[PDB]
């Protein structure tokens, strides 16, 4: 099956999802001199304070951490959205080195990391449903640069010894996600697809132009973890970023001037 490798990597997904050279698929490339502004776009509205953790797992081509999606308790509206949209999880995406990891990039600049907090649209009733839809999920993508180390992280970084591997999981409760948010909530975003299999196009990407700070400890934690299950050969979970993909006839519009 399809991973990041050099024979199952991106390259190769179109094989087995054809919708991989469709025609609004993510990430891209942010031209910050063509994106427009848009003065109708409203602000964000990001409402976590009643957020519930459930697990954290090692799903063999990221972490993700779970959170219960079974009532309106941390939800995401406001911005270009229409409806109330449910937090499902988050995940990250990173790279080798300090310059690559990111899955969007801003003229051409990529980021050490990419933090993607994945939301669905509550009209659609299950987040099965939701990945059908043109607007049924929303993801919120903050870039990670390393600087200063990012203290609402360090509960994520000290946990990953214990998921190493391909489908170890651990209860992961009490976690608030607003640890790790930036100063501003200026966005740019665009209608786009899931970045791995199956690439389905049911996304409004709403990407933050304010990065996090990390700490390279605290990065080098996530460069510890395996591709592989427990007692195969070890394989370092690095670089699982899609590349950009063409922007063909989409705008991106900025919520800031
Ligand atoms: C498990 C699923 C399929 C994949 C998937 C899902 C949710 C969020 C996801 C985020 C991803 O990453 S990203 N960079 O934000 O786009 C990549 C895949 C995601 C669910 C949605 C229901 C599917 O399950 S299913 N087909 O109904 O059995
Ligand atoms: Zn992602």
């Amino acid at each position: 099956h399809w991973g990041y490798g050099k024979h199952n990597g991106p390259e190769h997904w179109h094989k087995d999802f054809p919708i991989a050279k469709g025609e609004r698929q993510s990430p891209v490339d942010i031209d910050t001199h063509t994106a427009k502004y848009d003065p109708s776009l409203k602000p964000l509205s990001v409402s976590y304070d009643q957020a519930t953790s459930l697990r954290i797992l090692n799903n063999g081509h990221s972490f993700q951490v779970t959170f219960d999606d079974s009532q309106d308790k941390a939800v995401l509206k406001g911005g270009p959205l229409d409806g109330t949209y449910r937090l499902l999880q988050f995940h990250f995406h990173w790279g080798s080195l300090d310059g690559q990891g990111s899955e969007h990039t801003v003229d051409k600049k990529k980021y050490a990391a990419e933090l993607h907090l994945v939301h669905w649209n509550t009209k659609y009733g299950d987040v099965g449903k939701a990945v059908q839809q043109p607007d049924g999920l929303a993801v919120l993508g903050i870039f990670l640069k390393v600087g200063s180390a990012k203290p609402g992280l360090q509960k994520v970084v000290d946990v990953l010894d214990s998921i190493k591997t391909e489908g170890k999981s651990a209860d992961f409760t009490n976690f608030d996600p607003r640890g790790l948010l930036p100063e501003s909530l200026d966005y740019w975003t665009y209608p786009g697809s899931l970045t791995t299999p199956p690439l389905a196009e049911c996304v409004t990407w709403i990407v933050l132009k304010e990065p996090i700070s990390v700490s390279s400890e605290q990065v080098l934690k996530f460069r510890k973890l395996n591709f592989n299950g427990e007692g195969e050969p070890e394989e370092l979970m690095v670089d699982n970023w899609r590349p950009a993909q063409p922007l063909k006839n989409r705008q991106i519009k900025a919520s800031f001037k």
